[PDB]
């Protein structure tokens, strides 16, 4: 597993669980080409994104669907999506962690990048 | 002023100063339209961005260069940029700030909302 | 004005508004000594803590009354109150803002030092 | 494992190993007393600090002594430790996780609290 993500809620202090995740690879005409999507867990993580095989090095944009999940809740969000963009580069540590912590009208989000 | 952003940095305790900023509009096609741009001041801060008339009701694409401030800064970034996407003024005009804390590996950002 | 605190709300995306808040300072005999203390504006913003004269180098302790902020709003929160603890003015004095962003069970807070 | 704390790094977007956390419970007189403690394993965890039997509700604060972290790896940092101040009350669901994400100027702490 080279791509986990994991989403969390910081209103109820639980995992963020059922959230839409899509991510994108740029592609050559700097158009975003999907690349893996899938809803979180019960534990707010979703694994089994990619494989090593297909996770090649370019850039990366993973979108949170955290409207809909605020939305379902009865609780008024300010973000359509929240987008974690970055790089992939073989020459660091192997598995990515995109971390998010999500608010109504904030987010938060980092990368744990680890051998 | 009915856009601003302020932009803070993590790792040294200090306003993160000329950050470059760039707002898209989604257009009827579902492209992203240019719709202004600028970069942070001494204070972190970025005023001027549009007026109420030009800001209509629409999705709004706020991208901080966060990639090219931690580069200028000597420091290895993960993230190519930051991004807040967000439906502006569709109950009428309202005054948006958008706060982002910059580290290396991570950020956050928040939105401020008042009705004028 | 030396020690400035600015507190917001991620659940409302408005300034925290009213929010007690103390400082203590650690005495020779390890105690926490109170300092200075009041509440966040309608920006919410606090300023006039402290003076130069007054804000000598220490250990000190931001507590920001984030429990009451809470529940005065009708939400249930997780944390007692959000603390920063930080050595000041030892190299000589700096003016230090301390920036809190509240959400129910979770917050971050960032310090801004500047030097005069 | 009622009790347990994780801890990354924000500068090089990893978890944070060997950082010392100290739990503590408030005392009739509100005094601190020592609760549990350890340092952070290489993935940025601390288990085993409690058990159910000795968990009971409370006030607890755990510190992070962040400042010794960010000293030992030659990048000056600002706090002298975080502190996560908070009832534990047996009203909600069982497990605490303290999760704690570090920069030197800042950090940001969440609490996930699961069944």
């Amino acid at each position: 597993c080279p791509l986990m993500v994991k989403v969390l809620d910081a209103v109820r202090g639980s995992p963020a669980i059922n959230v839409a995740v899509h991510v994108f690879r740029k592609a050559a005409d700097d158009t975003w080409e999907p690349f893996a999507s899938g809803k979180t867990s019960e534990s707010g993580g979703l694994h089994g994104l990619t494989t090593e095989e297909e996770f090649v090095e370019g850039i990366y944009k993973v979108e949170i669907d955290t409207k809909s999940y605020w939305k379902a809740l009865g609780i008024s969000p300010f973000h359509e999506h929240a987008e974690v963009v970055f790089t992939a580069n073989d020459s660091g540590p192997r598995r990515y962690t995109i971390a998010a912590l999500l608010s109504p009208y904030s987010y938060s989000t980092t990368a744990v990048v680890t051998n």
